This record gives structure tokens, C-alpha cells and sequence, in this order.
């Protein structure tokens, strides 16, 4: 109940854990000399201080590293030569890894994908499974955080992904990356490419719709390229993620769901950089802004809608500190169920430019019924409050479809109402200019506070009556409009 | 029945109390930059070393610091610019607070008041309430040593709230400020002007018409304007409470 | 929350309770021939079976049976002729008295009025305190299921007084009958006139504005006229008692 604001500033500065059994595996030579061998290492080099088992009750396997789950391992190489797959490295429960591999290749999964969850002990400790690679290459699916077996048993809390690789992390395809309830991501590579399914947030368990399941790929260290191509947030749930990039991102397709919270962060305009018992300082910050050359290249934002009805809508919603918030040519679509779906699509210290077709039901119009408001909403410049919200493409809303905007400057192109009507065209947070270049009117509520309508289309509606083109606030005095025909 | 010039004398030069766990929350960039945002402070900060909970028996909430009643909690801002509303921080019985906001605005109460209770353990503990705004704009109503529930349950000791504004601090009309049976108040303003209810003892029990119920509003450092409206002390009781001022 | 469509019907049909130690007190000679004495009945007869003490906290008295609140106390006499005061036997707790007083006078007062308790325990047990006189000329206050001290302490549950005039009872102006939260009052007399305050239901606790104290006034069996004077229910609560009567 936090929020990812709170959830992920508690986990910043941590001290690790209180490991014993420091077990300190060196692989000396034989390893050193084979630069294109294809090792497996989990069981070339890891099964020796690694012990499996069997945890009694719901489970698949069992793993940790040497009696109980509060020892640490690690390994250091720093200069062996050669490729390593793990192929299978599932249900590690385990704790304080750090395979350090300097000019050494890595590889998460062949045929088997991988899996590095915690336990929900009376300490509620991260097991901070680290990596210290060249290339990683995960090439198959990694559930971090994952439920372990079926809901009972030793629950996850919250556990770490670090990866440090130097010259570049691609995916697989079908890599369904999907990290979990209390799971992170840090990085420390570039060409970051995660082109498989990017999946922050989910039901850790198959009766959690109430979770709230704060997810983080904290790629904060990136100095290169950073990519997606289908990150998909939230499953029957409130899952809020965030992300904390390195001041540029491209994804790709954004399936978000009902409910869906998304916090895409930048880094800032510096960047980054008895007895009584004194706590440490836990630094925490609330939502700055991101630096100037900051952009968030998301070019499609879908909906995945459906499941039970509330009396609202859901309101999936990102936000975004960037200077820019360049949203393509998918645009925005938005499947609809019986209630009014929402979309918030807040940018604190930036803009919104949305250069894509406003789909609704994967069409352009959309049509909906008599309770379903499609409330599309946009936040352009919040705490700034100089924040445009540019649709460079024709919009067209149909029949009970809620176009408004909350900005500085809305510059338009193109807004079509009148087919579908009964639309609550608001602009009410626009400061000064509203500069729709076409409206289209039969049935619409258009509440201005100022603009230039250069084009001004009023259209009958039938035999439907009380129903009109709507000016019902103030026009204010530096009104305009350059064309009226009435039809 | 000592009388206020006993029951107030005894608590002039204590020590706090024994608090372990003193957590040092530390709000860096991000609120040190925007004077006029209207953050909330429960939420946006402080509800993260502050964890509610359900009180088993005739509660409405429960509240502390962390794992008992008996944990400090510090906050080092001393830049942070910007105001702050609390908003409902009802029933916090916790303990050693002082909310250290150099250059900030405060607000205590938007559509609901506030509470800063104390429980009567086995060492009768204030809770020292502390706060070090620079407006503080009560505007809503704050009850001190309030009843926790209602009769019984863990029973309320006495408490202190501390307010340390350096530029003003008013109320509102309808800002029913009642604190109770322990309860003192020291201010280090000026212009103060608690312009609406004030309260100074009560029925703390609906049963308890003996209250002794020494009630205090230490406003020994105001250097500026001291004003009420409507001081109304007694309720039932024999509540004598008492006022050091600072000579007018 | 019943009501007392509910509350009273539960205690029609019961058995008294489990007395254990039933005394049998059998008043002989030198009492059944002095038609005028103005005997003590607490003093002269009653007190060897009855013993006083002290509760160990918010007490003014405190009485029983004999070892513990769950012994019966019967008295024999049915043709001992005078008259008896009982002047100030307040605090009895006790449990089943049937003091059998055939062509014997009562007084329930004389400077001092009476009182009959029940205690709280584990079996809620109704005292049953019967009387079997001829006239009982009531003539000062009883309270009936009273408060025992302050609050605290053991709980007083319902109780029931018994009244079997055969004659007539009247009352005194100032007798103030008060009977409470569980408290019924059968009568099998005639003439009933209780010429002072009539009270059914009050606050048994001070504090306790929630309480729903149905109370009972059970005249069903008087065979002739019935009068009050102040009929008085209700005080700061749901007083909701009830009088069964004899048809008139």
C-alpha cells in the first residue's frame, strides 16, 4: 500500500545480509584456456557448493547453497576464458551469489530457462544473486521472484537480480522474462535489447487479484542502447512497476492491463552523482525531473480489458519525468469492457507528443455503449506547468468517448466528435492555447477555455434533440475562429 | 491531586524517554524544489517508518513507530521546500518524533484532523511530539492525549506536543483544539492566533466525572502576538488547567 | 438488545438455583407472644446466619449466607406474632431467603433502608430473596440489583425480591424504590399503595448511557388495589421496563 515511490526507496540503501559460510570457490586453470569449449557451469563448476533437495510439500525442486538458506557463495575467477550455459538453474532459493567472470561468456538458459527466488523467513532477506559476465545472453525465460511451487509453503519475499556484463545483454524471442512481486533488475551493460516478452508484475499466486506487486528493472547503469519489444504490465492486479532507466528508451508494445501502474523515471539534470541503536540514513526522494536529452520512445499503448465490472474505470496509467514523452505511430488503443476505461497518461516535467491513430476496441472511431465512458486523459507538464500535449495525427472520437486534456499548450491537428457525439470534450486545464485545427461537432460538450478553432464543422444529429454543439464555459478574449460552416 | 502547579512541575526538566531504533529518514532532491506543490506528508513521506494497524478491542485505528510503541522516529530535512498537509494522522500513539522541516509549510488537517495520543505502559512515557515547520496553519482540529477508543484497552498516559514554526501560526474557526487529562503544548513562533476552540481539558472517559485532567498550553516562547477566541476549560470535571505565557 | 418481551421472558419459568447448606433457623417460643415488642429481626434473630465482612475493594459492606454467595438461608416460622424492622440490611448479596413470617408485621426501614444484590458469577444466579409476611410497610428506600460499590468488582447480575403479604403493603413519601438492570418485584398482596418513588431502570454504572436495564414490577398476583404515586423510568439510558398488573 506503499506505492513503488516507497516500495522501491526502502530497498536502495540496504546492507546485503548476515551471511556466514562464506564459501570461496576458485576455479583455477584448465578453465582459463578454452575460449570456445561450451561449458555447462552449473555442474562444471557449481554443483559442488550448490546442494539440491527436496522441499516437502508443493514443490518442484529445492535449492540453496550450503545448509539452509542463509549461506553465501561466491566464486572468483576474474579471468577465465570460455562460454558457460546454466540450462536449468530452477527454484534457487540459495542467497548471496556473486559468479564473478571477467572476459567470460555467459548463457541463462538451453532448452531450460532459470529461476533465482527468496524466502519469506523472520529476517526477510534479498538473496542478492548477482553476475559479473562479458556477455550474458539470456536466450531463454528468467522468473525472478517467482512463485515456488503452489501457493503454501515458505513464502518469496522480496530478492535481487544484479547483472554486470560489459559488452552487451541481447534476449531470445520467446525469453518471457517475468520478474516478480519484490523482484529487481539492476544493470551495468549497454546494448541492452530485451526483445523477447518483458512481463514486470503478474499474480505470484492464482488467487491474488489484490496484490499489489511492485516489480523494478532498475537499469540505472546502462551506458548504451536500451530496447524492448513487449513489456507487459499488470495481470488481474494493481502491479505498479517502474523503471529507472539511463536517460533514453525505446519499447516497443505496452499490453497494460485494467489497473496497470508504470513509473518510467530518468535520471536527474546532474544525473546520478539495552541500548539505544542508531537506524543509518535511508536517502529518499520524492518525484524529480528528468535531465534534457531524456525521451521515452513508447510507440504503441494497448489495453488488455476485461475480467469483472466496477463502478468506475481502472485507469492504467504511467508517468514519466523525462523531458519528452514521444508516443509513435501504434498511438493509443484501448480495448473496452462494459465500464468507462481510463488512461492516464501523465507526464510530470515533460510533454506528450502523440504522433499515432487514438484506436479504441482497435478501431479509430469506436463506438461504445451507454454506461462505458472511454475516458482518455491526458497530463502535459504537471509541476512545470509549460507542458504541451501535441497530437500531431488526426484524432476521431466516436459515440461515448471522453477526450480531455490537462496541459499548458494543447496543439491539435484534427478533432472529430460528431459521428459517434456525446463526447466531453474538455480542456480544462489547458492554460492559454488550444489550437484544434478541425472540429467536427453534432453532439459534443466542447468546454474551451481559450483557442483558435480555424475550422468549425456543426453537424445535425438526426431526429435527436437538446443535443448541440457546446461551448458551455468561458471563450475568453483572445477567441478565435477562422472558418464556421454550419451544414 | 497534586494540583497543575505539582503536576506540570514534574514533567519541566525530564529526559525523553529510552527510545531504541532511531530511524533516520532522510528526504533528499525531488522536494527540495518545488515551493508550491501541496505534497502530502503522511503519504508522500513519513508512512514508510510508520506502520499502521488494527488495536484488538474498541479502536477505530492503531498506530507507531515501528514494532512497538516504544521507537524513535527522526526526520532530517532542514531544505526542503514546499507544504505539507497531514490530512487524518489519527490515533498515532508512537513516540519521539520530530519532524525537522527548515523553510517548509505544514498543514495539520485537510477534511480531517489529527491525533497524537501517548499509552499508559509500565514507564508512563510522553510521547514527545515534535515538529520544527516554518508555518504550521493548524486549520483543522488536533486532539492531544486524546481517548484512544473508548474507556478501555491501553490506557492514554500523558503526552507532550512540541511546535517549533519561526514565522506564524493561525487556525481555523471551526479547529476544535482539545487537549486532554496530560497533555501540554509549547510553541516557539510568534503571531499566534488559535482562532478557533480551545479546549483545555475534558472528559477523557464518559464515566469519569473525578477527572483531575491538568491540562497545559505552554506558550512561554511566543515572541510575537498571542490571541485566542474561545477558551473553554471544564467539562464535568474538575479540570484545572493552566497557561505559561510569554508576558502578554 | 432483546427487550424485555425477551428479557423478562426468560426468567418466568427457571429453577431457583443449586443451593447447597440450607439452613433451617426455627424461630421457637419468647417470639410467638408479644403481638407489640418492636423486635430487630437482623439483630435479634437473623445475624447468626448471616455474616457480614468486608469485599477488598469499592465496598461500604459486604454480605452472604454463609462461606460464599450460594447457601440458602430459610427461616420457619408461621405463627410468630409482633412486629420486625430490618433497618439498614443493605449490601446482601447472599441467595435464597424465604424468611416464612405468617401473622408477623415488617418494616423494611427505620432510619436506614435496605438493599438485596446479586453477584456476577459463572452460574448467574437470581438470589430469589423471598418474604412471606402479613404487613410489610415498606416505610423507607430499597434498592434492589443496586450498584455493589463504584463500577468495579463483582458484578452484580439479576436478581429477584419476592413480597407475600397477605394484608397490605403501603409506603413511605420518600421511600424511594429503585430497582435496576435486572431487578423484578412479585407481589400477592392487596392494597398495594407505593405512595413514594416508583423508579424502575436507572444508570447501575455512571458511565454506562448504553445501558438497556430492563426492569420489572411483576404485580400480577395482587388481588386488590393498586396505586403509585411517581412512576419514574429512564435516566441517560434505554430504560425500557415493564409492569405486568392485576387488571386494574
Amino acid at each position: 500500500l506503499l506505492g513503488w515511490g516507497l516500495k522501491q526507496a526502502e530497498e536502495a540503501n540496504k546492507t546485503p545480509d548476515k551471511p556466514d559460510k562464506v564459501w570461496r570457490i576458485q576455479a583455477g586453470k584448465g578453465f582459463n584456456e578454452f575460449p570456445n569449449k561450451e561449458y555447462d557451469l552449473y555442474k562444471s563448476l557449481l554443483s559442488s557448493k550448490i546442494d539440491g533437495g527436496w522441499d516437502w510439500g508443493n514443490a518442484a525442486t529445492h535449492y540453496w547453497i550450503k545448509g539452509g538458506q542463509w549461506n553465501k557463495l561466491e566464486v572468483d575467477m576474474k579471468d577465465a576464458v570460455g562460454t558457460y550455459k546454466l540450462s536449468g538453474l530452477r527454484n534457487f532459493t540459495g542467497g548471496d551469489l556473486d559468479v564473478n567472470m571477467q572476459k567470460a561468456t555467459l548463457r541463462l538458459g538451453q532448452f531450460n530457462g532459470n529461476s533465482f527466488t527468496s524466502y519469506k523467513d523472520s529476517a526477510d532477506r534479498t538473496t542478492r544473486v548477482d553476475f559479473n559476465a562479458k556477455n550474458i545472453l539470456i536466450d531463454n525465460f528468467l522468473e525472478i521472484n517467482n512463485r515456488v511451487g503452489s501457493g503454501a509453503g515458505r513464502k518469496a519475499s522480496s530478492t535481487v537480480l544484479t547483472l554486470q556484463a560489459s559488452e552487451g545483454i541481447t534476449s531470445s524471442k520467446n525469453a518471457e522474462i517475468s520478474l516478480y512481486d519484490g523482484a529487481t533488475l539492476n544493470l551495468a551493460s549497454n546494448s541492452v535489447k530485451l526483445n523477447g516478452n518483458v512481463w514486470m508484475g503478474r499474480l505470484q499466486y492464482v488467487g491474488a487479484y489484490l496484490a499489489p506487486s511492485y516489480s523494478t528493472i532498475n537499469t540505472s547503469k546502462v551506458t548504451g542502447e536500451v530496447n524492448f519489444n513487449h513489456l507487459t504490465v499488470g495481470d488481474h492486479n494493481a502491479a505498479q512497476a517502474g523503471i529507472i532507466a539511463s536517460n533514453k528508451t525505446h519499447i516497443g508494445t505496452l499490453d497494460l492491463w485494467q489497473s496497470a501502474g508504470l513509473n518510467i523515471i530518468a535520471p536527474p539534470e546532474g544525473g546520478y552523482k539495552q541500548k539505544t541503536e542508531v537506524q543509518p540514513t535511508q536517502v529518499i526522494d520524492g518525484p524529480f525531473a528528468g535531465g534534457k536529452d531524456t525521451v521515452v520512445n513508447i510507440d504503441r499503448i494497448n489495453t488488455k480489458a476485461d475480467g469483472t465490472i466496477k463502478v468506475g474505470g481502472f485507469k492504467a496509467s504511467l508517468t514519466t519525468n523525462a523531458a519528452h514523452l514521444n508516443i509513435g505511430k501504434g498511438g493509443v488503443n484501448l480495448s473496452n469492457q462494459a465500464s468507462g476505461r481510463t488512461l492516464l497518461v501523465e507526464n510530470l516535467t515533460g510533454n506528450i507528443t502523440v504522433d499515432g491513430p487514438l484506436r479504441v476496441n482497435n478501431q479509430v472511431g469506436g463506438y461504445a455503449l451507454a454506461g462505458s465512458s472511454a475516458n482518455f486523459e491526458f497530463k502535459a507538464g504537471v509541476d512545470t506547468k509549460n507542458g504541451t500535449a501535441t497530437f500531431n495525427n488526426d484524432i476521431s472520437l466516436g459515440r461515448f468517448v471522453n477526450l480531455k486534456v490537462d496541459a499548458h499548450t494543447a496543439n491539435f491537428k484534427g478533432i472529430d466528435t460528431g459521428n459517434g457525439g456525446f463526447n466531453t470534450l474538455d480542456f480544462s486545464g489547458v492554460t492559454n492555447k488550444v489550437n484544434i485545427n478541425k472540429l467536427i461537432t453534432a453532439s459534443t460538450n466542447v468546454a474551451v477555455k481559450n483557442f483558435n478553432i480555424n475550422e468549425l464543422i456543426v453537424k445535425t444529429n438526426g431526429v435527436s434533440v437538446g443535443e448541440y454543439t457546446h461551448f458551455s464555459e468561458d471563450i475568453g478574449s483572445q477567441s478565435r475562429i477562422n472558418t464556421v460552416r454550419l451544414e
